[PDB]
């Protein structure tokens, strides 16, 4: 069956991993346990067709910058996660986009920015300055929240569907 490789990236603490074991495991993790790196393994209908997602979720803390390269060599669309509360974690997201348009030597790479903890009040980043992000990227804009699941399954399907324009 086809094989999708998820990589899911983006400063620490922003959700990455909550939105992951929300989308896999379906429950939300509340705690804050900082990642290395895990891998998550799941076999799902999309749009009719039976595939695996293969999802890499990736550490946010600076301190793990040098596995950047690698994760970034192997996957095949990428979910790019910033918090809507979280103005610093949206301002980081061009350096996760360059990484990646430089090690895949491509501009189009598949993409899909998700801003995260939609289901939180406490809103630096607007709708409107994500889309422009986004379009500028040529790439979708979608909020979530691991919390609520409020778009959780749509960000990660939507990522695959941009994988299959390419
Ligand atoms: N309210 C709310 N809290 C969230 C949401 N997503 C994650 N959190 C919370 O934010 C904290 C960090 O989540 P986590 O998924 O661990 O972040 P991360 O991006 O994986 N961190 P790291 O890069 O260090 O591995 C946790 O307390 C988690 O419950 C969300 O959608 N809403
Ligand atoms: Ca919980
Ligand atoms: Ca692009
Ligand atoms: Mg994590
Ligand atoms: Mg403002």
């Amino acid at each position: 069956m086809t094989e999708y490789k998820l990589v899911v990236v983006g400063a620490g603490g922003v959700g990455k991993s909550a939105l992951t074991i929300q989308l896999i495991q379906n429950h939300f993790v509340d705690e804050y346990d900082p990642t290395i790196e895990d891998s998550y393994r799941k076999q799902v209908v999309i749009d009719g067709e039976t595939c695996l997602l293969d999802i890499l979720d990736t550490a946010g803390q600076e301190e793990y910058s040098a596995m950047r390269d690698q994760y970034m060599r192997t996957g095949e669309g990428f979910l790019c996660v910033f918090a809507i509360n979280n103005t610093k974690s949206f301002e980081d997201i061009h350096q996760y986009r360059e990484q990646i348009k430089r090690v895949k030597d491509s501009d189009d790479v598949p993409m899909v920015l998700v801003g995260n903890k939609c289901d939180l009040a406490a809103r630096t980043v607007e709708s409107r300055q994500a889309q422009d992000l986004a379009r500028s990227y040529g790439i979708p804009y979608i909020e979530t929240s691991a919390k609520t699941r409020q778009g959780v399954e749509d960000a990660f399907y939507t990522l695959v569907r941009e994988i299959r324009q390419h």
